[PDB]
């Protein structure tokens, strides 16, 4: 089949912000869409490769908790077209609005995020930038994982595993670094706070997290955080990469502990 | 690319069986639905039905179309899609006495029109649009599916069709009822079915509620002597929907509007109501 959308069909609307490359707009194409466009005369080879990589990855995904890819265009500009997400990111809800979710809902958000991540890893896709700003709460209820960059909101230091934040080597990312980022998301859900909220300097966070002398303060977890969720968070946040669990185990554990409440 | 290896899906509760095969709830990176088409070695018919359904579904990526997720071929031919949670529009309107506000009735029409506009843009004729194939997922997003697609298909254009397709008679365009072409289905017959959905939304009733048997409906819709009673729309029915419904139900198929136009009209109404 083919996902190329002919020029002229999409009506490009309000500008939302910068994406992971290019600029994101709300658009119309058989309903609402998002359109991420590279607004340049001619793309560099690097820009073309980034576009191709993103289309290549997105076209491999069909899951309710992954942003729905819908098509692309290459002329007159490189564009990636996806569903429109209605609502706000998890970051916005937790930290900006400080939305007060019930524990059942917090655990369901964790569950849905774990399903999306389990799916990506099953498809051999590393996210590399999981964080609450990249977890969209569509229609205030269905998690959509994306890589929205600035459209939703250095901006990712708090979710970086120690091996990533240490800049250990030229590509320190793995499924296990995604797991660590998911541990930080669990921290955000279960505490309603960002980690290191009282550390005022980013360089200090970089040095101390990387050395293992700073880690998230698990005393901040809400009093009705289930013990099994606290333990799972601690496993996801293990400082040594190879000690962290895989997503199939994470997901199974969340599904179990969710049943136990309900 | 979309083949799911055997062993990965945990096939759970059986939800329903019929001419479509058997649908189960399952687990595979979260909830899924799994439709199995055979139990023993598949016939060539079953295999071609499977291939066609995967081929149609893999052309679709739209929020208002049931999300295809994958397939398996052993030990059973299986089509894997998202799980839908909730009830169909038919169940709401006709089995549950759900009372939707007008803004919500129009949003249902709007999301249905988006999905149908999309299918038609992809050159896909649905062939069985009706309120029971409009799923109100999490009561907030419409998912159009074909939740009763029969695997075995008759070769004979005639009168035993209407027994098996008894669940769809109310949504069949007159030229579909008459079967004067070997395949009388078109984009325009999908539009007619959408007209009947609009009727359901704006009246809260099925068409032909006082006609007491299907044979009479087949005969009279085919002859042009029975039409839905458009006067029965509820007092809050927008004027735009009265006109639009009548246009979708036009007897001459080429006089019905296309989905781009239908969608644009409903989007304008939704703005006016908001
Ligand atoms: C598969 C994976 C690894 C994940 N996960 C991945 C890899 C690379 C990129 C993306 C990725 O998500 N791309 C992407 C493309 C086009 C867009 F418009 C947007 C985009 O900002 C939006 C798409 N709907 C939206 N509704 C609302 C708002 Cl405010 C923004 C958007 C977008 F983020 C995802
Ligand atoms: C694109 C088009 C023309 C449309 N529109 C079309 C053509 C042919 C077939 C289908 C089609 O939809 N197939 C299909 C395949 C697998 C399934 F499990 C189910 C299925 O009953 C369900 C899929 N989730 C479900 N949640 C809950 C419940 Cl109760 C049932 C299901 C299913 F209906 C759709
Ligand atoms: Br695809
Ligand atoms: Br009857
Ligand atoms: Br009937």
């Amino acid at each position: 089949d083919d996902w190329e959308i002919p020029d002229g069909q999409i009506t490009v609307g309000q500008r939302i912000g910068s994406g992971s490359f290019g600029t994101v707009y709300k658009g119309k194409w058989h309903g609402d869409v998002a359109v991420k466009m590279l607004n340049v005369t001619a793309p560099t080879p690097q820009q073309l490769q980034a576009f191709k990589n993103e289309v290549g990855v997105l076209r491999k995904t069909r899951h309710v908790n992954i942003l729905l890819f819908m098509g692309y265009s290459t002329k007159p500009q490189l564009a990636i077209v996806t569903q429109w997400c209605e609502g706000s990111s998890l970051y916005h809800h937790l930290h900006a609005s400080e939305t007060k979710f019930e524990m059942k809902k917090l655990i369901d958000i964790a569950r849905q995020t774990a399903r999306g991540m389990d799916y990506l890893h099953a498809k051999s896709i590393i996210h590399r930038d999981l964080k609450s700003n990249n977890i969209f709460l569509h229609e205030d209820n269905t998690v959509k994982i994306g890589d929205f960059g600035l459209a939703t909101v250095s901006g990712s230091i708090l979710w970086m595993a120690p091996e990533v934040i240490r800049m250990q080597d030229s590509n320190p990312y793995s499924f296990q670094s995604d797991v660590y980022a998911f541990g930080i998301v669990l921290y955000e859900l279960m505490t309603g706070q960002l980690p290191y909220s009282n550390i005022n300097n980013r360089d200090q966070i970089i040095e101390m997290v990387g050395r293992g002398s700073l880690s998230p303060d698990l005393s901040k977890v809400r009093s009705n955080c289930p013990k099994r969720m606290k333990r799972l968070m601690a496993e996801c946040l293990k400082k040594k990469r190879d000690e962290r669990p895989s997503f199939p185990r994470i997901l199974a554990e969340i599904e179990e502990l969710a049943r136990e409440l309900s």
